[PDB]
């Protein structure tokens, strides 16, 4: 179990908040850095609120980064 396992979306956490800890979880683990980004977007789909997890499972399959997925959130949500 790494780092981001204990990083989940609280009951009344914002997403953006929420994302913060996690990318800072990923970002000073031992992953290589080029794994980062698939692996915060794994725990984007994972470990969010019920609500902002059904949101990303419809969202385009055209958004690649976390910071598509941030954006997407932010404005739908």
């Amino acid at each position: 179990a790494g780092p981001w396992a204990d990083i989940m979306q609280g009951p009344s956490e914002s997403f953006v908040d929420f994302a913060n800890r996690l990318i800072k979880a990923v970002e000073g683990s031992n992953l290589p850095p080029s794994a980062r980004a698939p692996v915060i977007i794994d725990c984007f789909r994972q470990k969010s609120q019920p609500d902002i997890q059904q949101l990303i499972r419809t969202a385009p399959s055209t958004l690649t980064t976390p910071g598509e997925i941030i954006k997407y959130v932010l404005d739908r949500q």
